[PDB]
């Protein structure tokens, strides 16, 4: 309702410039208590008022104390909730700051097992580790230890934070996604601060009704474009594409991006249901051509179902020309359309591999496998509607930089690590634990270890990647690492049926 959203957008303007001033002084308060506003304006999930405000203060503490020594670092929660945050924020601070809390032979000290809320926030620092650091390594098996054996008597919320973090932790999960958690969360503290509590609240609830806005949009083009009437076998799930880009970006300058990530996500559904309607492979050998070549004077050498989809993708990336020619970004749109042809021919080579019965190496598989994940596709598509987002970066993200390798790589391996456990056989027998399997001369067992070890590896990557000095802006890279986050947990179906609830449904009560 226009006259709900103005109300909260009057409040949330003066709520805004308080907490400013509360993030001003913090200036002449103890470390500790620095990092824990910033923890918590970060998790309610309205630090996004502030973020030149709170890198700076963050940046100044890395500088400040760099071997972490003063007393204050000697409490196992402040330097873990400040490993952390510098972690995310891209600053490479080493984990010898954890030294101290260890014995001689690299393990920690028992007498900590007793620090629950220091314990948890370990835990959580422990899963921002990249490669070679065993101290992360030591510290996320000592922590999961001790919260898993204390969590019994734990009261609540404590009890319900600490089973919450254990499932899947606060870095690798959907930012909306825990904000939410984490409202009801300190909704339900003793001591906790009821202006940037209802600042939160309505934050949440005002943004949502923006996202409740995008999706009619999204939802009414899909209808306009009457896919089913057509082709009545197609799966009908705009709502699904536009979820995905909520968990890309929530906030409300990224409105544009949202809508523009949504349809494409839809494309490739059509796209999808296009190529496996009959599976005639002469039919998706003139498509896939079709595509490459990409103009309507290819639209009469297909058959008429695959015309639908054909004059939809032109108009689309069309439409998205158009959209940018007011900000002079029109030249952005062709290195999506790439990624688009290339996944398409991708989707063709495996349905030649199913026609042969042909089962490709881990290599040739990977090789292919990395695009049909959609992962290069949405990347980059990801930065159509962000004005930021400039030919530099499109060219970066040409070159398959590390980043991108590792968020498609991590999105591919869980996918088939989730589809093995299940159809096993038939598909499409050429699934990835499959082709490690005969490949490698190895059992089951083995071959799903590796495809974890290779996810593993993946986290590994992007959590280094995005240490600087960085090859592009933290904004950029954080769009990769929510798609990382996202395929995260949605592999971890209809296991974002509450969180399509929580976020596009259900309004918080204020």
């Amino acid at each position: 309702d226009n006259q709900v959203a103005e109300k909260y957008a009057q409040e949330i303007e003066t709520l805004k410039e308080q907490t400013s001033t509360m993030l001003s002084a913090a200036c002449g308060t103890t470390l500790t208590e620095k990092l824990n506003l910033i923890d918590i304006i970060e998790r309610l999930g309205i630090a996004y008022h502030f973020e030149k405000q709170i890198e700076d203060m963050l940046d100044h503490i890395y500088r400040a104390d760099p071997y972490f020594e003063a007393h204050e670092y000697n409490d196992l929660n402040t330097s873990s909730v400040q490993f952390r945050l510098l972690r995310q924020h891209g600053y490479n601070v080493s984990p010898n700051i954890f030294s101290r809390f260890q014995d001689a032979n690299g393990k920690f000290k028992e007498s900590l097992r007793s620090d629950i809320r220091g314990l948890l926030n370990l835990y959580e620092a422990s899963h921002v580790r990249t490669h070679k650091e065993d101290i992360l390594e030591e510290a996320l098996v000592f922590s999961v230890g001790h919260l898993e054996s204390a969590a019994p008597h734990l009261k609540s919320p404590l009890s319900k934070q600490v089973t919450h973090a254990l499932e899947q932790s606060l870095h690798k999960s959907i930012p909306r996604v825990e904000i939410r958690y984490f409202i009801s969360i300190y909704e339900e503290e003793e001591f906790k601060n009821d202006l940037l509590l209802r600042f939160a609240k309505l934050d949440y609830n005002l943004l949502q009704m923006l996202h409740k806005h995008e999706l009619s949009e999204v939802s009414r083009w899909w209808k306009d474009l009457d896919f089913v009437t057509t082709l009545p076998y197609a799966r009908d799930r705009a709502v699904e594409c536009y979820f995905w880009t909520m968990g890309v970006y929530a906030e409300p300058q990224y409105s544009q991006a949202r809508v523009m990530l949504a349809k494409t996500i839809a494309m490739i559904s059509i796209v999808d249901d296009t190529f496996d309607a009959y599976g005639i492979v002469k039919e998706l050998e003139v498509y896939t051509d079709a595509i490459q070549r990409w103009d309507i004077s290819q639209i009469d050498r297909l058959p008429e179902y695959m015309k639908i989809s054909y004059k939809a993708l032109l108009d689309l990336y069309d439409d998205y020309e158009k959209e940018l020619s007011k900000d002079g970004r029109s030249d952005v749109v062709h290195y999506a359309k790439e990624r688009m042809k290339e996944i398409v021919r991708n989707y063709f080579i495996e349905a030649k591999w199913f026609i042969e019965g042909y089962m490709p190496s881990v290599s040739e598989y990977l090789s292919n496998a990395l695009a049909t994940s959609t992962y290069y596709l949405l990347t980059t598509t990801s930065y159509l509607g962000m004005k930021s987002a400039t030919k530099e970066h499109f060219e970066w993200l040409a070159t398959n930089p590390k980043i991108l390798e590792a968020n498609a790589t991590l999105c591919r391996v869980v996918d088939d690590i989730a589809t093995y456990e299940v159809e096993k056989g038939r598909g499409q027998i050429a699934t990835g634990i499959e082709c490690y399997m005969r490949d490698y001369g190895v059992s089951t067992e083995v071959a799903m270890e590796k495809f974890q070890e290779m996810a593993d590896i993946a986290w590994k990557d992007v959590n280094e990647e995005i240490l600087r000095p960085t090859p592009v802006s933290s904004e950029i890279l954080t769009r990769i690492l929510n798609l990382a986050r996202i395929i995260d947990v949605t592999y971890k179906e209809k296991v974002l049926k509450p969180h399509i609830i929580a976020l596009v449904v259900d309004s918080i009560d204020i």
